[PDB]
């Protein structure tokens, strides 16, 4: 669920997830996809495409189990959809951390998104 | 839609809507309802109950027309559902503005929603 996702992002980046990625660029946050503004935005692009492949569980609402082991996100076995969901969230958390070096606050807020260029199909 | 709602909140409060209310308390932004933490939170509680009365349109995606007349949100004549939807959004924007005096930053970027007490029926 959003709770686990946010927790992962905090654990990897050390940043408050809502504050930094709540509405970042054309792909981070509520709404759909759009042409990526930068590398960070592209992380969320991939993430939303990752969600599209899921069946059997709700990516926004459904809780799952994961652990923080030697500062690594380790997805619990859960079930098929929940584990795949967990791996989606782990991937974007890692991706966001790896692209902190080009994070730009000018993409942080907000109004942008409906005017974004339409995204390629996943 | 989300765009009209966000614009209304900005117009009334003068505040960045996603920033101030994206994850505020148990009722503002993402997720469902919960036991409200304060007056601002109650606005969002009422808002989501307002959405339940809606029959035929999508509060998240369906756009509607409104205008800014004498610094007042004025819902334009669309179909019945879109009119009710517009009035739901107008009400919460006004309510959030009215309760800026007790807005508490501690409730802001603080995803506490899974810990919220179960909301009573609308
Ligand atoms: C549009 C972002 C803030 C929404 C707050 C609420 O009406 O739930």
């Amino acid at each position: 669920s959003l709770f686990e996702l946010g927790k992962m992002i905090l654990q990897e980046t050390g940043k408050n997830p809502a504050k930094s990625y709540g509405v970042y660029g054309c792909n981070c946050g509520v709404g759909g996809r759009g042409k990526p503004k930068d590398a960070t935005d592209r992380c969320c692009y991939v993430h939303k495409c990752c969600y599209k492949k899921l069946t059997g569980c709700d990516p926004k609402k459904d809780r799952y189990s994961y652990s923080w082991k030697d500062k690594t996100i380790v997805c619990g076995e859960n079930n098929s959809c929940l584990k795949e969901l967990c791996e989606c969230d782990k991937a974007v958390a890692i991706c966001l951390r790896e692209n902190l070096d080009t994070y730009n606050k000018k993409y942080r807020y907000n109004y942008l998104k409906p005017a974004c260029k339409k995204a390629d199909p996943c």
